[PDB]
């Protein structure tokens, strides 16, 4: 399950970051401050043992937690 | 506009697809990480995206690239 190892915030930014959102852009959709998203990303690194962004969401891709809109 | 892209710009953007960092990328294709650095940056200019992520998942929308 993703909600077993994120949480819905986490899994709202990576599903913005899968449409190909900035991290200006995810703050600005999400009303965060850009180092808050930043931080949401750091956490989702940990909880999914990868070590950037990309891996994080070639990750979620692979395993249908987000889509491509 | 896949036709802008080079193969070896291809390859570089399937193994950033597989999660691949620019040593793995630069250690597959027996290539410097400046080497590979500069095909990113060639790959973000042409495709007209700011970074990796973008320029990942456009090309996993539009089937340049798979998920292996």
């Amino acid at each position: 399950m993703p909600l077993h190892i994120l949480t819905h915030r986490e899994c709202e930014v990576l599903q913005l970051l899968t449409d190909g959102k900035s991290n200006r852009g995810i703050g600005e959709t999400l009303f965060i401050s850009e180092k808050t998203v930043k931080n949401h990303v750091s956490s989702i690194l940990q909880k999914m043992k990868v070590n950037d962004r990309t891996q994080a969401v070639v990750t979620a891709i692979k395993h249908g937690w987000v889509y491509i809109r």
